[PDB]
């Protein structure tokens, strides 16, 4: 191990252990504030010493010296603002003011975690934070969070610990700075290189780590983030399973896997200084920083937020103040002819190098294509495939919208039979009327009530899509707002296709065998779509059909052809 | 081919083809009755001649001579009642009476299929039908349908054809008596043995068929039922897929697969006579009847509805009147030492016989265990496993019930994380409050409203279970009625587990940090479970736990152990 | 709407793609209509070819293609034979 940053490990949970009962009791009495997931990651690392010397959510004095000088008021280096935000309504409703004692509660199990004592309650310049800490790009994940999720005020204050967060996943692999230190001891280690990561580890990474181990004569701590990462990365359960598949590739007893409940910001260079501090608090003697450490890639105009290696420079600016040795690496690649990996600054400008990008990997994962062993070990690839299956087995939703009696309900049942013939997956059919009877029996037909209904279809459709089913829904869905809502939700889990059954109102009305359009026409049914209520025509549907000009059979054939072109009907 | 039963093939669709336009027009005007799925099977076979001489739903004259003499008023043999039932309310509302002309409509695509001209409208003695046609056992499928689904009155009458049903599955393998006949012709066939079936075909069945073909010097017609079959058999898409996998096992051009839209009743002996008639109408010169033909096995008290071979006797009783040659077979088995199959009565008492029962098969499918090639071909077994996966990949539902704030919500989230760690499937979490917000935002807390809510959970749970998900739901679910409803729905698709979080009301109330039990106590919240509304305690739950005596972590561990003992956590 | 595909050889991947492309573009069903009468002097016998076409069918989405044999005696007349083929397919009912 190594000494904590600042000299004292701020293990608030060990400090306040003797007062637990009392603190608990006192916590039942104060006004409680319930934490967001990101504040819960921060609170966990504060309470266990991970953010030493910090020992509570930053007050303005501390905050400002970081927002601009990468230091805490006490002078210690610290590059990342760690604050507890709240809205004016909560500040008032709870009567929060300096010197107040609030309880911080776990939204997951309602437990009282800590008691914070307010120093101040300031309103920060979200623009200067945006710009001074996370570069300035509005597309940057941290900045987007800063504006859309972070409330208006920051409540600074020291923390006293009531309970350690509960976690039900991987408890034996989670460690507090104190526990990890005791472990390095139990193992008899003295020099430990820590490896940060928010992705599955491939061949190249196994090499960085063994290289660092060999060069610094150190043991390896694979220390992945399991809290919050970049917006769309592979879930942590898949990643942990992947890190575990990799362990057997190191010589017996050389590496140890320990999980870090950090909530990354993707602050590139700053986040890198921050990471070094954290690993030092956890007891690592060395820490790897490679290409694009903690970087979130590039923005929409294709410009990338930080340059490669900038984070290595930043962590370098404080070589003398960060009490942990950084081990640098340049992009590592594969040399086919020699069958080896090395940093680019070691390949003779004439030698052949291979590399599979993020995009190429997703392409192969999606298509079922082979992924080279020089790239990633077999057991790892297997795990990745189990989580990101090919289109051949992914679920999807076919969303149908059109006037009542436009043929959308017959098209839906035929598509269902057709896909059951096709065979790949379980097919769930949600006909407008079925949804109305089974899920929305009590809603009405007001714009708000219809919107609610379509949201209900989307909630169900998303869970079925996530389980790999083929969901077929055919409600009227008059408003573009509900439809886009539907599409956004399902898209979180898989493909969503909007098929607009644009059969003309006259046709629909003239063939209604249930005299519903009739009753509407004689005012027995108020606000009926097409007669009273509107029908916002879909602007950019994936497919437009007409039961006036095409038959159920060929409309079905057209939908099938779309699923086919995108690989959903391939063989599993 | 062979001549229709009664001499004239009742191809109503071919008959009325010239009057299509007119009949169509007239159909738009009469009061329409919408057909159930079973009536649609019956209607399809009536209109195409499959039930020749019959040519409409049976009127009481025809009906009664069958209810008891296995003959139609015209004398011809016919052992199965084919009627169109309706309730008093429909008979009135539509003003149905003798001489009336009703339109019969397809509930699938709303199309107008036929026009029936009412002869009579009688109220049948469901107990005499039950007893004279389907033996008398109340557990018999047909009987259970007779009492729970069949309405109170039967409406007799001849039929005129407007449209042929539409089908989107396997249209090229579906055939009308007329098409089949033209096909036997095209192929140059003259003797045709037809094979009835509602199950995947194994080795034994390939042997019956080739034996009958060799003996009667005939070609083979594999003629499976694709309409309605016994309550829990393998769906017809999986079966057709399995029949198609089998074809290559016959010598080139010896067998033809054709599907029959029949709605079986599982009437053993009578159904057998009926099948002979149907196959005759379709043009088959011979028809196989083996052990337990059309039988639904045995009742609950273990007594089996019909005896083996009884159906062979009954079809024999009319050898002279059924114009098609029956080919009998005794149970066929496998002789290991010789590696051959033959009927039992041709097996010496000396010899050993291998056989895999229905139960042994489901046991192996459920466990992933190997299924011998002497029993069924590899491609067939493959298809069967795709449809009936091992417990290792089946979905399931964990249903939690207990008082508000009994810990069921925290248990639920922990179980979710736990199963995500575990890994096999997609996990959907439906917490009481989430369900209320996402699916029942408008319901209240009236016995009816809660019951509605639990049904809504069950609807969504069933669809997810069917797609192989692990569904975790934790609503209060105060009434046993709602719970049993939930259990019955999910069970249709997979396993359901009821976990009663029996945490005592006092404990729940005393730990409520949201002051909800408080507001209930000072009447601000009417009918709150435990304070006003009741909580019917679960009588036979799969697991009972108490957040007062056990912790979330071990409650979760107890659930996990249950899933494990039943094979759900095995490896896929 | 039926796109017909003429052929006197086994169908490989490339051909499976033409056909699905035409089907998608002309919003049509596929009629794999191979010659089984007389073909170029040394091509693969028709029994082997039919066997091959049959092995290919499962590669199209269920119910999208139909295999029908044509008893034609090709001449290998390039351009003229092409006009001829269009006529023949039209007589057989293909729309494309
Ligand atoms: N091919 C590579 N060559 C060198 N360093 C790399 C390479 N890939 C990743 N790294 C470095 O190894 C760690 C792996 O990072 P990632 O999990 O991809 O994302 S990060 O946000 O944690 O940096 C970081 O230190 C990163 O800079
Ligand atoms: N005011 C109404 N407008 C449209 N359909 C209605 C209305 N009142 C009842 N219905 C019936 O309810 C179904 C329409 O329901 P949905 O498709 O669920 O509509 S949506 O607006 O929410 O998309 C059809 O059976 C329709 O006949
Ligand atoms: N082992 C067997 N030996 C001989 N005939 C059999 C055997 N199993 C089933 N059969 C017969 O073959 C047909 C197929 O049987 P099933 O599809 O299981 O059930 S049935 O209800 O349609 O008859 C029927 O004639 C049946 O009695
Ligand atoms: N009368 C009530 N009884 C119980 N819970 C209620 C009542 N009114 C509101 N609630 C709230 O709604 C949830 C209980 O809802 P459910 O579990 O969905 O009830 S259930 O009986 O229909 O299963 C808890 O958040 C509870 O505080």
């Amino acid at each position: 191990a190594n000494a904590p940053h600042g000299g004292v490990l701020k293990d608030l949970l060990a400090r306040d252990a003797p007062r637990q009962a009392e603190l608990a009791a006192e916590a039942e009495s104060l006004p409680a504030v319930t934490l967001t997931e990101r504040q819960l990651c921060d609170l966990e690392l504060i309470m266990n010493g991970g953010f030493s010397p910090l020992e509570g959510f930053m007050n303005q004095a501390d905050y400002d010296r970081v927002c601009e000088d990468n230091r805490l008021a006490d002078g210690n280096v610290f590059s990342m603002p760690i604050t507890l935000d709240a809205s004016q309504e909560v500040i008032d409703e709870k009567k929060l003011q300096a010197g107040s004692r609030i309880t911080l509660r776990d939204f997951r199990d309602d437990r009282n975690l800590a008691i914070l004592t307010i120093d101040d309650i300031y309103r920060p310049d979200k623009t200067k934070e945006a710009k001074l800490v996370f570069g300035g790009d509005p597309e940057h994940p941290a900045i987007v969070y800063l504006n859309n999720t972070v409330k208006e005020f920051y409540i600074g204050g020291k923390i006293e610990a009531v309970n350690k967060l509960n976690h039900y996943d991987y408890v034996a692999l989670r460690y507090t700075p104190a526990e990890l230190r005791v472990h390095f001891d139990k193992l008899g280690w003295s020099r430990v290189v820590a490896f940060q990561t928010r992705n599955p580890m491939h061949r190249a990474h196994r090499e960085l780590t063994v290289r660092a181990a060999r060069s610094r004569q150190a043991n390896v701590l694979i220390h992945p983030v399991v809290g919050l990462t970049k917006p769309g990365d592979i879930d942590h359960f898949t990643r942990v399973r992947a890190y575990q598949a990799l362990l057997p590739r190191y010589p017996n007893g050389m590496a140890v896997l320990g999980l870090l409940g950090l909530a990354m910001r993707m602050g590139g260079p700053r986040e890198a200084i921050w990471h070094a501090i954290i690993r030092k608090n956890h007891g690592a003697t060395h820490f790897i920083v490679g290409r694009d450490h903690a970087g979130p890639g590039s923005n929409s105009k294709g410009e990338d937020f930080y340059g490669p290696y900038d984070a290595q420079h930043a962590v370098e600016k404080y070589k003398d103040e960060l009490g942990i040795e950084v081990v640098e690496f340049q992009m590592v690649t594969y040399l086919p002819d020699t069958d080896e990996y090395r940093p680019v600054d070691q390949v003779p400008a004439g030698v052949k190098t291979l590399n599979i990008s993020g995009t190429e990997l997703r392409r192969r994962l999606r298509s079922g294509a082979h992924i080279p062993e020089w790239f990633s070990y077999p057991e790892v690839v297997k795990i990745l495939r189990e989580s990101n299956p090919p289109r051949a087995t992914q679920g999807f939703t076919i969303f149908l919208t059109g006037y009542m009696n436009s043929g959308k309900d017959a098209i839906a049942r035929a598509l269902q039979v057709t896909l059951n013939q096709q065979g790949g997956r379980s097919v769930s059919l949600l006909l407008g009327d079925t949804v109305r009877h089974e899920l929305s029996s009590e809603l009405g037909f007001t714009r708000e009530d219809r919107h609610t209904n379509i949201q209900r279809i989307a909630f169900v459709a998303t869970e079925l899509t996530r389980a790999g089913a083929a969901v077929i829904a055919a409600p009227i869905a008059p408003y573009e707002e509900s439809r886009k809502f539907a599409r956004d939700a399902v898209s979180q889990a898989g493909s969503f296709f909007l098929v607009h059954v644009a059969t003309p109102l006259e046709h629909c009305e003239q063939s209604d065998k249930r005299g519903i359009y009739a009753a509407a026409r004689r005012g027995e049914i108020k606000g009926f779509t097409g007669v009273d209520d509107p029908y916002e025509t879909p602007e950019k549907a994936d497919l437009v059909v007409d039961f006036s000009k095409q038959s159920v059979r060929s409309i079905v054939h057209e939908i099938i052809l779309v699923l086919e072109s995108q690989g959903f009907l391939e063989r599993q």
